[PDB]
DNA sequence: TTAGGGTTAGGG
DNA sequence: TTAGGGTTAGGG
């Protein structure tokens, strides 16, 4: 089994009024949870508007997940994979994207190549294969826009992908102002 | 006079047509420039769209800014204070913002110190002094948006200010989705 | 060398 | 202790 981190959803925009409780009792409906906090101010007690469930496993994460979205105590929420402590600092650690980039595929690797990679993970709207204008070749990386942001949170837990005969790799996508 | 870096300004969206002749021919209007140059891709020489140009004197560098907008070989740039290099992996170092954080203000601090510190810097648009909202409380940190970002650019270059006798901190405003 | 995009972060 | 905002990044 994989360690919680990889179990564990943050779940944005709680109700004031969610308690650890009503935040457990939703989230038990795809299974056990080995964990399950509603962040709080140490001083008031007040609800930060967020907290953590964990699932007993990776499959009952997915099917939080394929079942949003998710309302609790009246309010519409925001889950999401859990961004690890570690990645704090880092641009765009905490950014919610559709877009992927892909680096390391070389000169061989073509739009349909990515497509049949990444397809397993989620609906797929657009691939660009990027080229230098003046000398039409390719640059050797890419990039892939999902639907959804989710099929883009759980690529990038895994930074290193097989692809097309490369080893590969995997960042969430950001703009030139986050870069 | 100040360090180089302190006298270049950063020129996007070059058009890809526009040389070092070109861009230097444009920027000495306003002052000696004792750098300039387009950055291009080492393999194809295509340029990338952007350069730098570095004049004589920081007041010529201001007096360029207030002289904006800035059209060369057709296109409208966007001239911005150059963020150093070293800057480079931190979030938001290259955002572009008409807000700024400071910090280190304490309890103490009003929004018309905040004013009459930052209103020789640019015009302002709003102050936020910001407070708990059950408590009424300071919080010690307050937002200056300006109507235009190189007030804000040229700020934090100086990352220390004393404010109303605090030794207070400068930074882009960010939102918490980037931190 | 693996950060685009007509979206804009560094050569010498 | 110095990251807001009904704006959503961690305590045990």
């Amino acid at each position: 089994r994989e360690k919680e981190q990889f179990r564990k959803l943050f779940i944005g925009g709680l109700s004031f009024e969610t308690t650890e409780e009503s935040l457990r009792n939703y989230y038990e409906q795809w299974g056990k949870l080995t964990d399950c906090v509603v962040m709080r101010d140490p001083a008031s007690k007040r609800s930060r508007g967020f907290g953590f469930v964990t699932f007993s496993s990776m499959a009952e994460v997915d099917a939080a997940m394929a079942a949003r979205p998710h309302s609790i105590d009246g309010r519409v929420v925001e889950p999401k994979r859990a961004v690890a402590r570690e990645e704090s600092g880092k641009p765009g650690a905490h950014v919610t994207v559709k877009k992927l980039f892909v680096g390391g595929i070389k000169e061989d690797t073509e739009e349909h190549h990515l497509r049949d990679y990444f397809e397993e993970y989620g609906k797929i709207d657009t691939i660009e294969i990027i080229t230098d204008r003046q000398s039409g070749k390719k640059r050797g990386f890419g990039f892939v826009t999902f639907d959804d942001h989710d099929p883009v949170d759980k690529i990038v837990l895994q930074k290193y992908h097989t692809i097309n005969g490369h080893n590969a790799e995997v960042r969430k996508a950001l703009s030139r102002q986050e870069m």
